[PDB]
């Protein structure tokens, strides 16, 4: 059961040394008692023997073991944040002349890494609609090396048909590297590697940390792709500090109870918004009628608390301020996955500008909500008060 | 005076909020009270206004201000470790078709980033002897974009003639990006940017942290190069956690008193080794006769505690174990810059393999020492006991 | 009902403490700098009133936690301590002097009892005991020199729930000026609103559910207006404080306390209901289980349950049987403390309990097993308990 | 001489605590897991002897610090506390009972005095006072019920150095069983080897030089074999402990303590020598300065100096002059505490000192300025002091 696995993942005596949680081992230098010990550590420098702090200490090894168990992978690479995990995981598998095929709903920093970093290094990026399904086969080029998924999509929440995409990729380019940004699912509500994806990337910053106070990225790879991910990310110096690794392991322990509350509350809010006269559409993977909902219901084991909705009109700048500046419980901030409820707004042309080679299908102002752990009736009252400020 | 600057750098009330040290602000989400506040934060997202944790919190801003003051730069980018700072700082300034010209004594992970990451991205790397001086002009190609220095060199400690190198580069390619790995000097014993270098990179892991228990990289850039460094490293997701940033600021406060002890002790050990019958040569920038010593004496304001020496013979594997396995105070580990004294050995062919397009000029076993804060007569007794095990 | 969830998310989070982040900043300090003599004078006058003065009085991080605890427990001030045992010992010490008498429940946490019998006694302060179900009959035990009446509901290990209204009313009838204190750790200070019942001070080992992850230690004591000044100043004369980082982690634990406690309640009551039907169980002590001692008071006076409870086996396990039972669990771990995400198991023989029930005997003869029910899947925990039963059948 | 530098680098760093790193691991815990009943029994028997048992007794991180402190101060055990004031109050409390008497130097840290007069007095323990230079004449003040003789050398604020050998010899002549304690904070426990002088317990605010950076609070008390058991168990009954992270940071501070103290000594003595020649200075109180009170004992009994000292101005500054002086320093900051990298300044009027010198009067009439000399360049600090003098001339 997932709840039991979350409580126990990565907690072995060699890391915990008698406590419930792993020790925090802060180190660059790791000491070798003999030349033979140093030789053994060198051979096992990527295999959980203490060698050098850039490879990790006991605290990192415990987190890596936990992530491999929970996401069903052969190895887990750690990064300073989610954006670093995305950028460096893609970079690890490309070279001049390669092509990346990325969903047009990818997180904007992921897109900007492709267009502003990869392109000048001779790696091209093409784009696809998140509902393309089996038709992605027609976009695979002779030089396509990476297929990059993100389900649900950033902001607009469209859910891919991963089985159809993976089957189509494997028909044309069996050896391609299929990656997913699996942050919304916290890597546990969608078991990406069981669907034939090669690498599951997360901003552990979000639900794994769970409290809006650490930043960290993870990438869990299958056996085919692990060695290349591990060694190439290491050549870029990617690692996380021991204390944040500890706080990520610690966040896992409450992830199940947190996610269940985020699901229950956010679906309640989504159902209520969907009936509301000031709401044109609700984008929540768990809400019937949302884009790709059928695939969410089939392929995921739950929901988190992040979603969006489109207002029945385009707010003026004055209305945007009246709406956003006067919430009592929702806070305006970037990021999500914590205990606090958050709100942000985007105009349609803002979204169109981050949907490469595509237009948007709405004209009202889009509101993205993160539903935290507050009482849902209090959150509904805050949203209702906001509606009254713009009616 | 440097000691007063080290105590005070980055400590302004807006970061310290009443304490001696900056507060530790742990955050991904940073809250905007109004739409206008969010617009202001966005405009100032790289200029010390709270915007998003990947850009930094008050704790990072304090460290960045300190590093800019101490190294005389326009901005300071932060990284998860020194290797990440090197890799990402080079990457920030190259594209397909560019050429990098790097000292053949560069830190081995820096070389491996160039040969294993850059090359397949269409960026070539050429090499130069660290004593090339003005003759580097003959190696500058039409596509040379970056000139990468490291003074003293890794392991073998050769000191560049930076004024001669910089003048020759500026004669041929005034616009080239000149970078230095300035870790041995802790960025303060050699004021790189005052010599016309564009970017000074450090593994803050070493002397800035000072205790072998944090990892972090920094890169301080002049005004010409800052915006590109800042934005391109950010697109790779590079950052450090708030707690390590705090521990780096904290390490600065004792850096002066620590470095003076490392200098005094390590020069004493070097002078003693230089008289010893079992020692063929001593590689210490502060020791008369060492390679580039004249430039160290002219261009640096002190020494740290890392150096090497060559034994009067090539140790067999049995002798290596007898020597290294039985020290009482020196420990075998990678890294350096802490309070503990460390020892490592390399055979000549090991060094030759990390001197691209060059051979080594010694045949004895090379021993690298980090001289910590222990009593120097105790360290000398430990070294003497080691000599007796191999005589 | 989830009534408190919004309060838990927001408690103590004011801009002066968070400075733009969601959580309070961590301000590590002994020295706190005064920019001017005028500022030093103001900080001195207000050194116990939330102006930065000296690290021993607190930094912004402590002030934020103190505000959150006062809001959640409805107090006038919150004193902080290195652990729950320090909170108990120092809160009692803050209100006693030579010649005074303490009246304490005989189900009090053992370190609390030992503080009374081994420290207070040699300082001229005597301690008497009462059965946890004494209710209004406590009036007969109050002496003219009784200064402190010390409650703990549910009781340690055996889980008996006081009739707090009856006890408080009797104390106020006989000794209105007495200081009534409660160790409110099991309720995490929020499932039983002690200060609303006329208790003067609610003490918690924040170590347990507030931290919630078995990795910090900290005590809190929230006092009403009548008692705050004496608690604050006398604990400070003993140098009592907590470090800023643990204060931050306690505030952080508050944010998930509601969702955690609901799961601990649901899972532990399921386990208790199953044990109460099991042929190898003689008795189940869970405040939320009908028939448990003081359950009617729990039902009336609490807003929920946590996950700690106990049960009595049908026999006293020998040392050998205790090893066969405890050494071979797959999910439960043997450890002290509780309140975390992990399920824990500990055994107490009946004679061990009797020795920590002063002036009383136990009313059971089997080994008592104390369970902390964590966040694991409850069916997996039941399978672990069932396997344990098979090892001792 | 740097004799202790190797010991400071290595103290407490054993493989069982460091597990491959240079520094001890940070083990955060309340619960400590017992794999078997046999392991729990062994941990219980050895719960005060460095076996993992419960977070309140310590984790590996605490054990490493305790080992380092016992090595450096030459003791049998080291008890840990939330701050220096908690160490003083709880170490004294651990050895007194109703009817006992404490004999304390009148230059003791004010919170230490207030603990005696405001806490101990109401528990039946009386306190008497002695001049710090009393030496062998202390014998006349020892009563049949004197249980504790409490030293502090140099004294707080005014810096008087005891003749510890003379005091100890007199105490052992009259009351051999008395518990002699010293607050050894100024020496960081290493510049004065208190236990080698026949003192029983050396107490430190590790907050100061051991932490060394003004950002952690922690008290330590290192006891000889005679007194360790009572200190350990009675402090534990008061719940006294420190968090694992602050213990780690204290161990970490030890590693640079030698290099820091040498700079504090060099710089502060230079400043003291300059002040002693300054026309606006009436007196300099620095143990390392010839002519200072008890300097001959400092020279004989200490292995070095720290950076805290004081001086008396040629006049008492009014409130207005105090602001002009203190508000406008560029490098010195106004704050309590000391022992860090930053230079600090605080003023005490002569009448303020007299009020904290029980049964004594002060022998100066100017404002007393206490300086902590940090790691800044000493010529810059002298320029800051010179500018201050110009503002009050
Ligand atoms: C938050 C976000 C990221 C980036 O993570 P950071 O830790 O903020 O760098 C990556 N992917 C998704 C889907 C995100 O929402
Ligand atoms: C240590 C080292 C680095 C790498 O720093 P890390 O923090 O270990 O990644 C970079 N440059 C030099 C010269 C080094 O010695
Ligand atoms: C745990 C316990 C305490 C002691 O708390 P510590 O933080 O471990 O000192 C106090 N009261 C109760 C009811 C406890 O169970
Ligand atoms: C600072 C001080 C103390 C108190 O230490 P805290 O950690 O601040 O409680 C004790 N003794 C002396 C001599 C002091 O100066
Ligand atoms: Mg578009
Ligand atoms: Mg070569």
């Amino acid at each position: 059961h997932l709840d039991t696995a979350l409580v126990n993942a990565g907690r072995r005596k060699k890391y915990t040394q008698g406590s419930v949680n792993s020790v925090i081992q802060r180190a660059s230098s790791l000491v070798f008692d003999t030349v033979e010990a140093k030789k053994h550590a060198t051979r096992n420098r990527a295999k959980g023997e203490l060698f050098y702090g850039r490879r990790g200490t006991l605290t990192h090894f415990s987190l890596q073991e936990a992530m491999c168990e929970l996401e069903g992978g052969a190895g887990c690479a750690l990064f300073p944040c989610g954006a670093a995990a995305v950028a460096n995981t893609i970079l690890a598998f490309v070279e001049q002349g390669d092509h990346v095929l990325m969903t047009n709903t990818a997180y904007e920093p992921s897109q900007d890494f492709c267009t502003k970093i990869l392109a000048k290094l001779g790696v091209t990026t093409g784009w696809f609609d998140p509902l393309i399904g089996a038709d992605i086969a027609n976009l695979i080029q002779p030089n396509t090396k990476v297929v990059f998924l993100e389900s649900p999509g950033s902001i607009t929440m469209e859910v891919h048909d991963v089985p159809a995409i993976v089957a189509a990729v494997r028909r044309v380019a069996p050896e391609a590297i299929i990656m997913i940004d699996n942050t919304w699912a916290a890597g546990v509500l969608f078991k990406a590697l069981d669907f034939g994806i090669d690498i599951s990337i997360q901003a552990a910053t979000k639900y794994l940390i769970g409290h809006s106070d650490g930043m960290i990225g993870t990438a869990v790879a299958n056996a085919r792709c692990w060695e290349q991910l591990c060694e190439n990310a290491y050549l870029m110096g990617q690692m996380i500090d021991a204390d944040t690794a500890y706080m990520t392991s610690r966040g896992l322990r409450t992830l199940g109870v947190r996610l269940r509350q985020h699901h229950e509350s956010s679906l309640r809010v989504a159902e209520w918004l969907a009936q509301h006269p000031q709401v044109a559409r609700v984008n929540h993977p768990a809400l019937p009628g949302s884009k790709g909902h059928e695939f969410w219901k089939r392929d995921f084991s739950g929901s988190s608390g992040l979603f969006s909705f489109v207002l029945n009109k385009r707010l003026t700048d004055a209305e945007l301020a009246a709406y956003l500046d006067n919430f009592s419980l929702f806070s305006m901030a970037y990021s999500w996955g914590g205990f606090e409820s958050l709100i942000l707004a985007n105009q349609p042309e803002h979204i169109a500008a981050i949907r490469p080679e595509a237009e948007v299908d709405f004209s009202g102002t889009l509101i993205r909500l993160h539903i935290g752990l507050e009482n849902v009736d209090d959150l509904l009252a805050d949203l209702a008060a906001g509606f009254a400020r713009i009616v």
